[PDB]
C-alpha cells in the first residue's frame, strides 16, 4: 500500500489527539500515521489532502460539486463545510490525493460516489 | 419509495435550518430534501422506538470486528469534539435520519476499505 505524506507537526498533533480517544476508524487512522512519509509541509504536494485543507469534490454521475475542510475536532463550524478528522469520512480523507474517490451514504438510500478535484489552502 | 417518518417539530426546524442556508452546497443536499420534501410528518408519539429521529443516539456494531459504538444525530448547535456526535448536515449524519433498527450502512475506511456497520440499538 502507498504511504501518506503528512507534515511533522501534523503527524505529532494528531499522534496525540488519537491517544486520547475513547470512533471505528480510529485504529485504522493510527495504522496510516505509523507508517506515514513524514515530511517538511513544502514537500507535501498540493495535490494532497492535508490537515486544514480545502477539498473539492464532483459527484461522478454529474456535473455536482461541493467542498469539505478537513479539520482538528475543536475547529469544525456549523454550516456543513468542515469536516472532523475523527468524523466518518473525515478520519478517510487524510492522505487522499486529487484524482482519489471516495463514497458515502446518500439521504435517502444508496452510495454518493464522488472523486477528489482540487486540494487547497 | 418508503417515505420517512419525522415529527413536526422535525420538519419543521429541518426546513428552517436549510433555509437559513440557503446558499450552503452541502454533500447529499438535494437528496435530503427530497427526503424531507416527501416525508410522511407525525406526532412524536407514533414514529416507532426503533426509527432514527433528530437527537436520536444509535448504537452500531462494526461487522468486521464486532466492536460497537454510538453517534447521536444533532442539529448543528449540539455538535462537540467527542467524536460521538453527529450532525444532519455531515456525510454519514445526514444520511441516518428515518433509518431503523437493523439497517446497515458503510462508509470509508482511513487507508481504504469500506467500515460496514448495523444498527443494534436507537434510543432518544
Amino acid at each position: 500500500k502507498p504511504k501518506i505524506m503528512i507534515s511533522s507537526l501534523d503527524a505529532e498533533r494528531l499522534e496525540i489527539l488519537l491517544e486520547t480517544l475513547s470512533f471505528p476508524g480510529r485504529d485504522d487512522l493510527e495504522a496510516e500515521l505509523a507508517r506515514a512519509e513524514v515530511v517538511d509541509p513544502e514537500e507535501i504536494p498540493p495535490t494532497v489532502v492535508t490537515m486544514n485543507s480545502t477539498v473539492r469534490f464532483r459527484v461522478e454521475s454529474s456535473a455536482e460539486e461541493f467542498c469539505l475542510t478537513l479539520v482538528y475536532p475543536k475547529d469544525v463550524d456549523t454550516s456543513g463545510e468542515k469536516i472532523s478528522i475523527l468524523a466518518p469520512v473525515g478520519s478517510a480523507l487524510l492522505g487522499l490525493a486529487q484524482g482519489d474517490e471516495i463514497e458515502w451514504p446518500k439521504p435517502g438510500g444508496g452510495v454518493l460516489r464522488v472523486r477528489i478535484v482540487e486540494v487547497t489552502y
